[PDB]
């Protein structure tokens, strides 16, 4: 082993540490060599009402330094009149504790739509 | 190392498992520490013949226990009088097994668009 | 230990290697037991002038081997006349190097988009 502690030996052997994970519907799974975090979340938002909407989201645990990078799309809660992928996004802005989604429609008849979000960082 | 068995010796120095994958288009990763898999796939599909349509997917190995998450974007597979951006997606619901998928389109001439999903499960 | 080199110390006690990154806005993070690479990065792109745009996208680092999945989205750089969810996104083509994603608008005024792509690859 070439070492007295389980970092020495870890660094001697060449192997790495456990994940670490939340494996919830909000949840987190951690890269404990990296620092790694990848977590993915959703919420549910109703009816799009026309026009321009952002929506903050809250990240399942704050990134402690930085996200890199979200991937937002569209989940369907239920199907009123039309469909939920009649509702589009984009990302406004990215923090270490969440982010601000932008939505439009291009039918206007009431859809059940929510917003889910992967994200990186560490 | 403190014990006689593989798993006694990791626990004591503080090592975690690979991880295994199938490294394939419709392809999975798993952490073998917590247990959580990643997936992705896709599907052709053709034409997008307007209004709202559903499709089942089905992943490439099934969550032993429960999908969390998935990230469906789109694909275009060939350009015959317009773009696959034409066509946009939600999902509807999300299983163990797979999940279906909502689209739509807001032009209305012929694409060859698809379907790609990345899931998080375990 | 049952061995003197590091990787038969792995093998006999079944112990991983650890995962490496660069923690960056384009960055990557690798899986150094299966080979298994992830990506993210971005791109500003500006208003989308209608019609049909490609865009080519280079990845933080070449994929040695393949790219099998990308994961695009739009990103909102700033709100001129609309927000960016007015624009979608799908890809056309995806190597080793990088991919080639399509946009357009269901909205004709100014926006101000950018591209995201998450790729997974070896
Ligand atoms: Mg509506
Ligand atoms: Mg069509
Ligand atoms: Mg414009």
């Amino acid at each position: 082993l070439g070492a007295n502690t389980a970092a020495g030996a870890r660094n001697n052997i060449g192997a790495g540490v456990p994940a670490t994970a939340s494996r919830a519907l909000n949840g987190w799974w951690k890269d404990n060599d990296t620092g790694l975090i990848v977590q993915w979340m959703q919420v549910n938002v109703g009816d799009h009402p026309g026009g321009i909407i952002d929506r903050t989201l809250t990240f399942p645990i704050a990134f402690p330094s930085a996200c890199l990078h979200v991937v937002p799309t569209v989940k369907e809660v239920g199907r009123p009149a039309t469909s939920a992928s009649t509702v589009t996004v984009a990302d406004v802005s990215v923090s270490n504790t969440g982010c601000v989604i932008v939505s439009s429609e291009y039918y206007g008849l009431a859809q059940n739509y929510g917003i889910r979000v992967m994200a990186i960082g560490y």
